[PDB]
């Protein structure tokens, strides 16, 4: 069963059992969903909303211009290469594009302002949950990430577009992702995302007005190996267009990356490095294994 | 944390047991592992190398270069991680040889070829009954499991890695798992390059002469129930220096049916029951994505 | 000016003047272009349909699949020896082969077998115009082209897609034919054949509802020299796939082929062959000059 | 310092800031030299002393004629209508008219074919190092100004005479120059092209076997404001008779020039027109302000 967290359980006496179902999905699920998480189901519901309006208005054009460009008209055979996926990004932080996107509206940027600053104090008040679980100083791993020019916090707004032949082509390859956490605003009808646990695809449930959560490469590293960074996909159906709007909430440029001490007694696997030198990399061999990036980085 | 290397003499006597255990630590911990005092003869070895390294240079080195100007990597810019700094041809031995139908071979070298093969076909099946042993199957188990219909499937891959004037920005051959059973290297004895990942480091696997490299593939990590894990691996360039290696794979026939044995299942395993040419015609797409959503993708 | 021969004029006021405008299209062009042909112009069009159509479904894949096993994807140097260029063959004469292309429609089958039938009559109706300008016999080219099972006759049927870098390669490289007579129906849309005169490339203009007519090899020794075949290829562009629907009305395989007596005064410079010889060695150097195919008959 | 680029640079280690140098000037100068190009030292010697032989025999006649019918023998006060300039225009493409120029030398007609051919070779490679320092796909700006005939590539050959009063006429008013990219082979002796930087006028420096390059109007708007067409003059001087050998490589009359989308954010101030357009317009305002002829575009 996936698991879903009630956030509000933390202001009361269930506090220690929520803590301990978020430890254990850290361990042994790298995802979880939360409920009760203080957005306000309004937020969400219009962030939906504009969000599938302007791909019809915005992205489905450009989806179809690409599939054009790739001769992704016509699937005979399977194709492993290229993502069936419609997306732009917005950066949050160290400084906001948002008011340099053309093609979103003012609403849309007022709503999507005001939902990247709660996304941005929720995944702080997840990691201090972290912290607790871990053992580590109260702002441990906010202080890590910081940098010279805090935390780089940014949303990738995807669509899945329907498939004609699913069979042929991922909505989004097989990967971990090189952040610290992730929180996603994920399509409440059509599913998609999956988790490899276990030797099994397991779906990410859709779920009314729920964030879900996964922890990146870095909290791995930091952790030394006691959460690790789960692989992932979205597959494509033939019916349904699967809305993803995932904030990155990640190392400044300039952090120094490294296994926390007290979570330390063998030498560790896990490098120390600085986490730009790690995104450099990342970015051209994010559907390849893993485990290199990590040697990559001593 | 030293790269184990298995002297195969020394089963023939009152260390066999010890040999034995050393076997099983390489294929639980490294996935990989040296061979010498095998049975192959040190003047073939030395013919193969002779005869792999002048073929290069007679009829594969321009066919490199050419290949490097129509793609634009005789001058490297940025990193490249799609393509492999690699020329190579593969010789099919069994079910079908296609020995006979590669015209730019010798026949001194064809023969040599074919020579080498069977010598190398004969270990891989004497290696997997010390598998066998080590794992507490019947004598014969792997090569059984392995035959399908028509025997198991047996190539080379003859390859060599030229000097690359910026190594740091591409692979000789991207980090990888093998598909299929044994895979059993003769790799040049100077030059090196092939490296595995063990507890988080890119590690040599040291050249030495008249060694085999031995390594295990995704088809025994699903039969020993991932007793023996397939180990990534890669090859790395270097400004000088041009790498051989003549890599023989003994995989499974095509209609082959694969599953964990039941004596090593104590309860549900994680691994998948499904047919060897299912695995591959997928592990062609995907060969340098990583290995668990394979096994995934089989149930 | 590039020759058009309008095919009502023979009905015949201008049919001196037709017949005339033919005779120098084929001593000094090699090639012209025929309207008012007889050839229904709503069989041209299922033709044409059912080919493009035909490329997309079954031609397409297997193209692009072709380009990366032979390394076409990346043209950054010339080639030289291959054509950019997807092609299948019907044989009609003397023994249909139309019933073993297992990808076709028998509606596209048998558009193609009564497109077949009726190009064959024109191709044996234009052999005899150039029969009365020649001076020779009425069904004199027909005659010699019979051999024992009568003459072979059968369609290329061509696409030229897309090409990113047309400068590095040709859709199909400068040769001359083979045969006998060579009746095109080409894309009206999109340009790409280019014969060879006068030491310049010149167009071979698209026009609908038209056969474009050119002279092979054979007809060269028939005729003494006094009709030559013409050099000429097909280039590429960036954007249009042409369509080339190609039949080839060509002697019997054994058929012997020599220079018409009363067409040589002065000891023919042309072999005396049977025509398999021939196509036996074209085969081989078909991109090579054709001078020493001659000379090879000898 | 004017900025001479060294284009034997851009084969080996110091390529990128070769590249960043040109970038430099096509944002900040709109002009700059070009050394070690592909032109033989030869070729250009032979072009100078026939482009300057062809004056005294040909243009120096045309010249005072030209002095006497507009009254500019003797200035006594300024002149702001005309130009203190003998021309010549040889076109090369889409058709040239080097053949028909009655009052050319053969050997002169020879060399100005070698060299038109080598300019455009030269504007081709420089135009996609434009696209690489843009961001843009390779041959991007190449295919933009093909249009249906290609581009269009002629040479203006230019004399400034002598003036007595420099003070009173320029050799060339101030413009801005209309189309793509601009290759001036200019005397290296007699100065006299100036261009407008920073609210001075400044010298374009004669220098021994180099090209001058600049950017007109086109490519103004194809990079969205990035490269602007800068105001240029040439002075008179009393001594002196300044050669000017300056090839413009020209959109095809029917190419469409718009501002490339990947350089548009905010929406464009600049037209997107048809070339031939902009150039029937410009023919008759040349020397009034060019802002006014791109709001005319829409
Ligand atoms: O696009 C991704 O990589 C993603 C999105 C949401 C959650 C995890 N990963
Ligand atoms: O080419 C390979 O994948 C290979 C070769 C030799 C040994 C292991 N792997
Ligand atoms: O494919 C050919 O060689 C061809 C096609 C049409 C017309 C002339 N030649
Ligand atoms: O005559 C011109 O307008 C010109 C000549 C050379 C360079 C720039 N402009
Ligand atoms: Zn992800
Ligand atoms: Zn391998
Ligand atoms: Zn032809
Ligand atoms: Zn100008």
């Amino acid at each position: 069963k996936f698991p879903v967290v009630d956030l509000s359980k933390l202001n009361g006496e269930e506090r220690d059992q929520t803590m301990a179902l978020i430890n254990e999905a850290c361990e042994n699920w790298g995802f979880f969903e939360i409920v009760n998480h203080g957005l306000p189901h309004d937020l969400m519901d219009k962030i939906e909303k504009m969000t599938k309006d302007h791909y019809k208005t915005c992205q489905e054009q450009k989806f179809n211009d690409m599939l054009k460009s790739k001769g992704l008209d016509n699937l005979e055979t399977e194709v492993e290469d290229v993502d069936w996926e419609s997306t732009f990004y917005v950066r949050h932080l160290p400084q906001s594009n948002l008011n340099d996107i053309s093609d979103v509206s003012d609403e849309y940027r007022t709503a999507m302002k005001d939902f990247g600053k709660r996304l941005e104090n929720l995944a702080e008040d997840l990691l201090d949950l972290l912290c607790e679980n871990l053992g580590l100083e109260k702002g441990y791993l906010k202080k890590v990430f910081h940098g010279t020019k805090g935390p780089t916090f940014g949303t990738k707004v995807s669509n899945y577009p329907p498939c004609p032949k699913p069979e042929m082509i991922k909505g989004l390859r097989a990967h971990t992702d090189a952040g610290g956490i992730i929180l996603l605003f994920q399509d409440d009808k059509v599913s998609g995302l999956q988790l490899l646990k276990d030797g099994d695809w397991i779906d990410v449930p859709p779920l009314n007005h729920s964030i879900v959560i996964n922890l990146g490469d870095q909290l791995e590293v930091i952790t030394n190996g006691k959460y690790k960074s789960v692989l992932h996909r979205v597959v494509t159906q033939q019916e349904g267009n699967r809305m993803s709007v995932a904030s990155f909430y990640n190392p400044g440029s300039d952090a120094e990356i490294s296994p926390a001490t007290s979570l330390v007694e063998k030498d560790s696997e896990y490098p120390s490095f600085v986490f730009d030198d790690y995104m450099k990399l990342y970015a051209g061999v994010k559907f390849q294994p893993k485990e290199p990036r990590f040697a990559a980085m001593k």
